[PDB]
């Protein structure tokens, strides 16, 4: 359980309060004044937890906030783990940040986690591979979105778990997840594409949104790619698995696109849809 903190506007306690006010500021783009913590809690966690009720100004009007830092002194970790107005419907909920490594063991585990709670609730046999693709948003905690592959009755296919964690209290569930479609099989070795988003790749997926569009009177509006792989063989082949809207309703297809630059040859091999129709 929590506890009183006898000392509300201590230098450290003030330090906290600004460290979290610093990064909602800049996270948020907005310019909330810190006055004064108006109360202090404290719950001993994986690490420790510190519910800070706090004063600040937004342009010269009194507002109260609330925020709670998780801290891990011996790691040198702190992360603010909410942080809301009071009243308010709801927390502050963050920017849907995409992460580099979608499959950092951390995030396998979350989607295997994911896996598993579905086919407990289901009576089904899915059967994890990999990660496409991770986004993380600061909500009561962290909610990440994980586009993952899965092996059903045989056949890999694309799911998207949107999964709830308090990491300070080990505490996760699954608050949604849903087969997104096919996913279509590589065949032979790959390499990832650490960043899927750099321009290299998003004028390539733009050329095969475009190839496809012109080819099957479609107008498929690119959004962003959620995953890159490569290999080399007579030149290179990209399989691009990419988010495009078609007429307002988000898509994800997978493009498969031959380029051979001594040629000035670049060819769309395959594009599909996976789902979300």
């Amino acid at each position: 359980g929590f506890t009183e903190v006898p000392f509300p506007n201590s230098p450290e306690f003030q330090d906290l309060t600004r460290f979290a006010v610093h990064q909602y500021n800049k996270d948020q783009n907005a310019h909330l004044e810190f006055v004064e913590n108006l109360n202090v809690k404290k719950q001993v966690v994986a690490g420790m937890l510190y519910y800070i009720t706090f004063a600040a100004t937004d342009g010269g009007k009194k507002k109260i906030y609330e925020t709670k830092i998780w801290v891990k002194v011996w790691e040198n970790f702190k992360k603010v783990v909410e942080f809301k107005l009071v009243g308010d419907d709801s927390a502050k909920l963050g920017g849907i940040i995409n992460v580099p490594f979608p499959n950092n063991p951390e995030f396998q585990d979350l989607a295997r986690f994911a896996v598993q709670d579905y086919n407990k609730k289901e009576n089904a046999h899915l059967e994890f591979v990999e990660n496409l693709n991770v986004k993380e948003q600061l909500v009561a905690g962290m909610l990440y979105y994980i586009t993952l592959v899965a092996i059903d009755a045989g056949k890999k296919k694309i799911y998207e778990a949107k999964i709830w964690v308090k990491e300070w209290e080990n505490f996760k569930k699954v608050i949604e997840f849903k087969l997104i479609g096919d996913d279509s099989a590589i065949i032979g070795g790959f390499t990832d594409v650490p960043f899927p988003n750099n321009p290299e790749f998003q004028d390539l997926a733009r050329f095969a949104v475009q190839d496809y569009n012109k080819k099957e009177n479609a107008h498929l509006e690119y959004v962003e790619n959620l995953n890159v792989k490569e290999q080399l063989v007579a030149g290179m082949i990209y399989y691009i698995t990419l988010v495009a809207t078609d007429a307002g309703k988000k898509k994800i297809y997978e493009a498969k696109i031959w380029v051979k630059e001594w040629e000035d040859f670049k060819k769309v091999v395959e594009f599909k849809l996976v789902g979300d129709d």
